């Protein structure tokens, strides 16, 4: 489909205003999928919306912590 964005956080590169739109769009979409929050993260040059603290999936582990 002819769309301006495929990801909620594409606007992250639309200036400071875009940053707010990006984060807002991201956070909202995350909540809808049962995620505590959302933040715009760039992956492979791609400005993607990544949800943090999700019910099923966790979030992220860059340092890789312990289990318990």
């Amino acid at each position: 489909g002819s769309a301006l964005d495929f990801t909620s956080c594409a606007r992250m590169n639309d200036g400071a205003l875009g940053a707010k739109v990006a984060q807002a769009a991201c956070i909202s979409s995350c909540k809808f999928q049962n995620c505590g929050t959302g933040h715009c993260e760039r992956r492979g040059g791609r400005p993607t919306c990544v949800c943090s603290r999700c019910g099923n999936g966790g979030g992220e582990w860059p340092n890789l912590p312990s289990r318990g």
